């Protein structure tokens, strides 16, 4: 099974200038509790932003040039992304635009948070067609003195 998870704020925005703006460690510490223990792919771009490995993960990067890091595994497709998860229950996908979109089709799981903030962005998660998606989970927050936008926790399923 794939996933996609990702943090949107208004718009669909998920990144500007290579980096997300702003820091809601609520989110953070979600994104971690739904990570960990399994496989991750991201494109180039997102592995320059996060700058290290994600601990206690298979970190496997998406790139059409050689890679340049034996931390981490380096694919050249799609296929082959896949397949150097192996057979595991689930895979998360963690962006960035252009992973999201080609990963799209082939999810069956979204793990979303919506941020209450305007951002002005360069970069969008994917239109998805929501009459393909139920929602099974959500939960809404108010910001606190640590998280300073609220923001709501929603995982849908493709029906
Ligand atoms: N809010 C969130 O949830 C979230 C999550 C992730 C990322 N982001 C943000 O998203 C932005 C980065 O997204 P992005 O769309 O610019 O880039 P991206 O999707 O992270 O990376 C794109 C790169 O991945 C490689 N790639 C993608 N598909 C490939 C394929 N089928 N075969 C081979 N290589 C492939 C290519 O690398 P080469 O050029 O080396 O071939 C391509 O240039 C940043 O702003 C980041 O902060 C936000
Ligand atoms: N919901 C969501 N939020 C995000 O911030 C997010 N970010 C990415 C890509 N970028 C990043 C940037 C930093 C870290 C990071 O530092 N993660 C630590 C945080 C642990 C914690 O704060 O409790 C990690 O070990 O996962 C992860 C992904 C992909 N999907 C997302 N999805
Ligand atoms: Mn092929
Ligand atoms: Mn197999
Ligand atoms: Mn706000």
């Amino acid at each position: 099974m794939i996933s996609l998870i990702a943090a949107l704020a208004v718009d669909r925005v998920i990144g500007m200038e290579n980096a997300m703006p702003w820091n809601l460690p609520a989110d953070l510490a979600w994104f971690k509790r739904n990570t960990l223990n399994k496989p991750v792919i991201m494109g180039r771009h997102t592995w320059e932003s996060i700058g290290r490995p994600l601990p206690g993960r298979k970190n496997i990067i998406l790139s059409s040039q050689p890679g340049t890091d034996d931390r981490v595994t380096w694919v050249k497709s799609v296929d082959e992304a896949i397949a150097a998860c192996g057979d595991v229950p689930e895979i998360m996908v963690i962006g960035g635009g252009r992973v999201y979109e080609q990963f799209l089709p082939k999810a069956q799981k979204l793990y979303l948070t919506h941020i209450d903030a305007e951002v002005e962005g360069d970069t969008h998660f994917p239109d998805y067609e929501p009459d393909d998606w139920e929602s099974v989970f959500s939960e809404f927050h108010d910001a606190d003195a640590q998280n300073s936008h609220s923001y709501c926790f929603e995982i849908l399923e493709r029906r």
